[PDB]
């Protein structure tokens, strides 16, 4: 509408993708076409879909919608938080290779942002309404996040089946986690920090910090703090060498 | 209607719990009053809920909970069981505190009366009806516990995504579960004693037994039998020390 | 219809089965009869049950119904891959004694059929009708398999909650798959031979090969090729045995 903020590349990229697409298979029109092509923004596109997924006879599509128009509304910053958590998934990942894959398909994109609404209605004191998104999110997308839960930017929740996040746990920006994950038990559960990569299965265990820029390998069980630029594997999870 | 029965501060907490949330957020109105408020009892609202979680074209949440009806005509105590599974929730979890928070909202403790109702449908020979039970557990509270499996009374299934028990289990009294945990491989599957807790990720395997007042310690892989009163934990699972 | 193709024994056995179980559990009627006995062949019951299962209002049941149809006219043998992994799964479960089973209830075989479907989408270069089915069944199912996976026949995906399955990974026939498994990180992921049983929770990271008939014991995580005839445990994974 004016300014910088006319520069959205990702959005252009997204409504491309999605005109090419609706050309090679017709059929996903409807689906394309309500999700993508008739929306104002990349804002609309991505409540609209998480909408799509959780809605429900218990609480509709609409009313989330609905929720999610005055989250944007209270929380403006969340246009860019989604453009930088699509842009994770498009560099961390070589399995999809356009910037709509996230928005329209990985369940980690969508469970990051139903958690992001989730927090704020907590916050609201709208308690009912974040455990009813929680509740739908574990579900539908198999991750359980207490809505009490704070998580930064640039998150990458890849595959993320089984994913279980505790009440007072904090995540940092430019995390990714993995699906099968536990960062789970006043302040009880992880804090993860900048730039950490969890791996599939790992149980992170208690008030304990993950160290900047450290890797937890794949089924690690860590229940003492990880200092920064390590990687670490094992039960119990012992440091097996640095990284950057 | 007349005697002790009418003591059930439970019911009347979760009654005063759905009205004050309405009240917060009136949208929530036909939720909270479907759910709980114009329902005649816990045991109805408990039955509704499940029912309407998994309600399918395939088969619809009336008939699910016309059969439920039929499950608590037969199966009395199951209003004991329900209140005491409530109960566990309430004790055992500082993330929520409310008695309404497991009836609406954590699928575990959904997926126990499930479960429940399937095991009396196979006892009666309605084996397709069990499965079917068991299908749709495991599709939308990512449960899947075999009908023929045997569950005692305030269970905790704490988060539950990826629970699997087998045929033969027997699980006793006062026993909490978490996410990622199997109890799996004549009598081939686990026996769990009163009072245990299964932590994050464990997987239980044989016909072994756990211990009255055990502990298995988060992504332990337990293939011998566990005495009393221990804690367990790594992978082959060693006990690590005494617990009451 | 002519010929040797006439001797169909597991689809006359599930005709029969679910002839018993309507007359035993009347109620179940309608799904008996829409799902098995008003099909005209094993074929189109089990496209109409996992159409059923995937179908959303963003993508119908008959629009998956019918790409499901154009998938079995490209891919005719997908007739006998169908009925062999019904066949593994009667062979190799006890806990369920009918053919039927697997093609009503088991999430596993419904899983293993979407991603065939999806594989073949992929290929055509229909890659959001493949993506689009990676992400129900991945909601669904809880199976996350990328659609350039490859599958044998034969394979039983017990329970199958958790799995995740790579762009680049093969799992060549009569293989075995438990619940909470990945087959995770050119070519980065497993290769899989015959015969092979991978047990609860394994994760099998990067372009390493599990040699045929090796066992993989619960839990472990092998980060190294395996040789065939072996059985391997633990964090990391090693060789604790000969098998057959
Ligand atoms: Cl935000
Ligand atoms: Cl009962
Ligand atoms: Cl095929
Ligand atoms: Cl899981």
């Amino acid at each position: 509408n004016a300014g910088l903020d006319q520069v959205d590349p990702i959005w252009h990229s997204i409504r491309a993708e999605a005109e090419e697409a609706t050309r090679n298979d017709p059929v996903l029109g409807a689906f394309l076409y309500a999700t993508i092509l008739n929306q104002p923004s990349l804002e609309e596109a991505v409540m609209h879909r998480i909408a799509e997924r959780l809605g429900h006879p218990d609480v509709s599509a609409d009313i989330l919608r609905q929720t999610f128009d005055t989250m944007l509304e209270a929380n403006p910053e969340w246009s860019h938080v989604l453009r930088v958590d699509i842009q994770a998934v498009y560099d961390r990942d070589p399995a999809y290779s356009r910037f709509m894959d996230p928005v329209l398909y990985l369940k980690g994109f969508h469970a990051i942002q139903t958690h992001r609404l989730a927090h704020w209605l907590y916050k609201q004191g709208r308690k009912d309404f974040a455990y009813y998104l929680q509740s739908r999110s574990s579900s539908i997308f198999q991750t359980d996040i207490h809505p009490a839960a704070r998580l930064g930017s640039g998150l990458f929740l890849d595959h993320a089946t089984g994913l279980v996040v505790g009440e007072t746990a904090v995540v940092e920006d430019n995390v990714s986690i993995l699906h099968g994950v536990t960062l789970g038990g006043g302040d009880r559960h992880p804090k993860i920090r900048q730039g950490v990569l969890i791996g599939a299965g790992a149980k992170i265990l208690g008030n304990i910090q993950v160290g900047q820029c450290s890797k937890i390998a794949a089924g690690s069980v860590v229940l003492k703090s990880v200092p920064h630029n390590v990687t670490v594997a094992g039960v119990p999870a012992r440091i097996i060498g640095e990284t950057g």
